[PDB]
């Protein structure tokens, strides 16, 4: 049947789904690994053992155990990111949307959710893959992976909790696509992995990791890169946090086995409740359990790998949004509120930069401050707000990504950069937040194409050209079909704006600030 | 007889000089100290001892021994600053212009020339005081002082070459004005001291030094302040340079006595020839022999003195010109030329910053570079040229002056700040140099009032209001004339920090003169350089 597919691990029965007055095939909750429960917690994923009979792939799977945001109960702005189904450690599944009739050897796109490595689900409404698969006629896959301690507790040396298992889960899902996508009409030789935030950082890390390189063809990174300051920690820092987690839960800390056995006896919510207690400083845009530079998944430091060109050489398409920092300021910085313009006093501004650059010394903080303060009008609350907004976005997303784009381009086979700066007309967040981190996703997934969501006609057209840029890129390595999106080159360094107005080409995206963040500040903190 | 005056040191005979269809009395070349020659070299000045008969004061005196600029032979733009009289170690004299008929007890203004403490003359044509004294009816005095090694060689400890003697020469001329100016019609209780560049730093130094404070009423500083990076050195650096001068002349360096004795046997031109070799690094806007923080003329560090209010509290009027650094870039920075647009390559831009901030470590250099570089267009020759111009101007003159003004105002009794940004219609220097360091002086001294000089009608008016501002300030401590119709020059307050532009257009009030860059130079950079 069109809905009955035999994979290498067993049979799966999909379901016919409606989409824009038509239909496509959907296979939800297909297991790609053995449930990482009990003694398998913190351990590398194990391939899913074959099963007899037909697997019911008609409904979404459980979401992985994670911290749940309850800042604004009932508010769709924050809740659209929360797990929309039962949470469970048995959460390693993937979803597939296939156009009907089933194509032959068509392009495949694999989505990797973000969420700072401490959260995220493959089942969110905004990640619904039916519109993109249909409109662009590609086989769209969305995977899952352990987040939080469950996926990144790192005790280098141990094989029970080596760290990076969340990334290894992602790899096993890609390995599964490599071996079974052909049975759903997909071409395993033309797979594009794409993700946002932590998902973008993940895509980037797979580009770097030798063990992942052969599992995909091209990549798309949205508002995230492997070198982001929050995306990874050293084995030493990973160990300290892991040990501090045990301490918080009164664990025997005599050895790794004792520490691990203790942590494995605790219930999921017990770990999550103290998850944030292991951070070394008071800060924002910083997460407890993230990937570790182990010398295994990551041969050597990310920078040395980027300078030597030790990574997959292919085509990449990446970009950022206009206001990457607002979301995190709102949750952890004084003076910010969801129900006000949020004019930031000078005192709160100071507090904010400290929170934004926890690792910096006083001289470093003075540098950031001077770099972002207009001394002809320092008591302007709006400028202090926008300034803090830029500080968080530039340091955590934009500049780290530009550093990545410039390094990759020297060895890559084609780079396409974008600057998404369109403010959705039906946004539920306040205006001061601007073009928020993660809100280009709804456009990438074609949400504007559904009338009921009340988007403007201009936004629908915008979403359509964005999906076509992504799809066309996925299948050829060029977002343009034979206004052309120019190729980012080391010399001209061009990029385009992504909004409802006719395309505009620019050069050197926020080069001034990024010179500060990528060269001066690092040098300053190293010398002092 | 207007021209015949008897001072505490003897009689003097002035001369009647014409001025704008009228006339005034001029007393030129009056001695105020003993010739600091022979064994006097490097030593503190000594009061001129009484003389008999009438001293002929109808001609300008000699200029002090100094380096002479021969970069552009025949070029007026540079030569107008060179000595226009014979040089000699016997140069401690002063000139005086007195309105005619002789006033009874009027306002006095004393001019202190600049020149980096290594040059300068009281006799230059641009300092001719007849126009100002005549138009504003004030008694105008022009003093002189030893420059270069002769006036600032410092070997702390010794009493033969203690340092700051050039500053002491200035003080002695002030002591003379205090004791004798009343005989020329001026009020010794109402003396304003004003100077440009090094002259400006000097005025600021007298405001600070306890030994100078009671010798004047108010002060005007033009493009210069005591805290400028080039205006002084530590006793240690002073000794280093002093010893380095001897080494450059095969002098016996076994002791101060022998070192000094050796340097005193040398001809003037001999010291001058190697003057520049004693500098720490290759640089621009840096001079070999300047005032030293000795603990005597200067009780403690200039900064601690400014923070504690340890200085004369009165009214001050100061400011800067739009393009303070162009003059120095032209002379010592690669890529600059008098006969070209001077578009600076990135390579030369880098070299210039190294030159402009010679005391900075690699980190400090990157900081400066980043602060003045538009990374969206880094190869723009013009932006690179102007960027260097701003770097040199902000670091050496503007920001140090803003630091001074903000600290002084916390204790002062009245601050007036200006921003001179008028490019004279008859400038001989190239367009890229803009409003040059020192070119506000011609307006201050009324040169625009003489037709043959070809200044525009609007420049004459500008000169007249500037002279009136200076004089009125000298007389009352406020450049504004009460209940007058003209726009008012507002006071500079720690809170509003107001200042006016000084040009041919109607007055404009602004606030926080170059705060952005000055916060960088006065707060951030020092912290960075202090780190390690
Ligand atoms: C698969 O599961 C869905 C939801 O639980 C159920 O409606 C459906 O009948 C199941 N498949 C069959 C027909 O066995
Ligand atoms: C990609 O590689 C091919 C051959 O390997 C080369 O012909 C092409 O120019 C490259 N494209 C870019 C823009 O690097
Ligand atoms: C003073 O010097 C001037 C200039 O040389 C001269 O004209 C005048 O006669 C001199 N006075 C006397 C009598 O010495
Ligand atoms: C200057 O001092 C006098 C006398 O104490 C005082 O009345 C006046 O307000 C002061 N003016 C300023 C501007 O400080
Ligand atoms: C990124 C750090 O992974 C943050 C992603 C945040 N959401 C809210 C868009 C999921
Ligand atoms: C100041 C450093 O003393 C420079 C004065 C230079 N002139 C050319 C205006 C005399
Ligand atoms: C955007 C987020 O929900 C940040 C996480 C908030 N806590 C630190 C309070 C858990
Ligand atoms: C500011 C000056 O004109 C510098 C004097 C010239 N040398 C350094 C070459 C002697
Ligand atoms: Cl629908
Ligand atoms: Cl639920
Ligand atoms: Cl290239
Ligand atoms: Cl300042």
């Amino acid at each position: 049947s069109e809905l009955l597919v035999n994979t290498k691990s067993g049979k799966v029965m999909g379901t016919r789904v409606p989409v824009l007055s038509s239909h496509i095939s959907a296979f939800l909750g297909i297991p790609f690994a053995e449930p990482p429960v009990g003694n398998m917690r913190f351990r590398r994923p194990e391939p899913k053992k074959p099963w007899s009979g037909v697997w019911n792939a008609s409904t979404y799977p459980n979401n992985c155990q994670q911290y749940v945001d309850e800042q604004f109960p009932g508010f769709s702005g924050s809740e659209m990111w929360n797990p929309n189904r039962e949470m469970s450690e048995d959460c390693l599944y993937l979803n597939i949307w296939v156009p009907s009739p089933r194509p032959k050897s068509t392009t495949v796109m694999v989505w990797i959710y973000g969420g700072g490595f401490y959260s995220g689900s493959s089942t969110l409404d905004v990640y619904n893959g039916k519109y993109l698969a249909y409109t662009e006629e590609v086989v769209l896959v969305s995977l899952s992976y352990r987040v939080g301690a469950f996926g990144f507790l790192a005790l280098h040396g141990s094989q029970e909790a080596p760290g990076n298992v969340g990334l290894l889960d992602q790899r096993m899902a890609l390995q599964w696509v490599h071996d079974n996508i052909q049975f759903f009409g997909g071409d395993p030789k033309t797979v594009t992995i794409f993700g946002e935030s932590a998902g973008g950082a993940s895509v980037g890390m797979h580009i770097l990791s030798p063990g992942s390189r052969d599992l995909f063809r091209r990549a798309i990174l949205q508002s995230g890169s492997p070198n982001c300051p929050w995306a990874s920690v050293s084995v030493a820092e990973g160990r300290r946090r892991a040990v501090e987690l045990g301490r918080n839960l009164n664990c025997n800390l005599n050895s790794d086995e004792e520490l691990i056995h203790c942590l494995r006896e605790k219930k999921p919510q017990e770990l999550i409740d103290v998850e944030w207690n292991v951070l070394p400083f008071d800060s924002i845009f910083r997460f407890s359990f993230v990937p570790v530079i182990d010398g295994e998944f990551f041969p050597t430091s990310l920078e040395s790998m980027l300078n030597s060109g030790n990574f997959k050489k292919t085509q990449i398409l990446l970009g950022v949004n206009k206001d990457e920092g607002s979301f995190f300021l709102l949750y952890g910085a004084p003076g910010f509120s969801k129900d006000s313009e949020s004019k930031i006093s000078r005192e709160d501004f100071m507090s904010g930069v400290k929170l934004s650059v926890p690792h910096a010394n006083d001289l470093g903080l003075d540098a950031v401050t001077l770099q972002y303060t207009d001394w002809m009008d320092d008591n302007n609350g709006i400028k202090n707000r926008d300034g803090l907004d830029d500080i968080v976005g530039d340091h955590n997303v934009i500049c780290p990504l530009m550093h990545f784009v410039n390094k990759y381009t020297k060895f890559g086979n084609g780079t396409y950069l974008y600057f998404f700066n369109h403010r959705a007309s039906n946004l539920v967040w306040p205006e001061w937040m601007g073009v928020i981190h993660g809100y280009e996703i709804e456009f990438v997934f074609g949400l504007p194409l559904v009338k009921e969501l009340n988007y403007t006609a201009e936004e629908e057209a915008l979403s359509r050209r964005i999906m076509h840029y992504w799809a066309t890129f996925a299948k050829t390595g060029n977002p343009n079909e034979p206004s052309k999106w120019p190729l980012f080159t080391t010399k001209e360094q061009k990029f385009i704006d992504l909004n409802t107005e006719p395309m505009k080409v620019h050069q050197r995206l926020r080069v001034q600030m990024c010179v500060f963040w990528n060269q001066f500040l690092p040098k300053l903190l190293n010398a002092t």
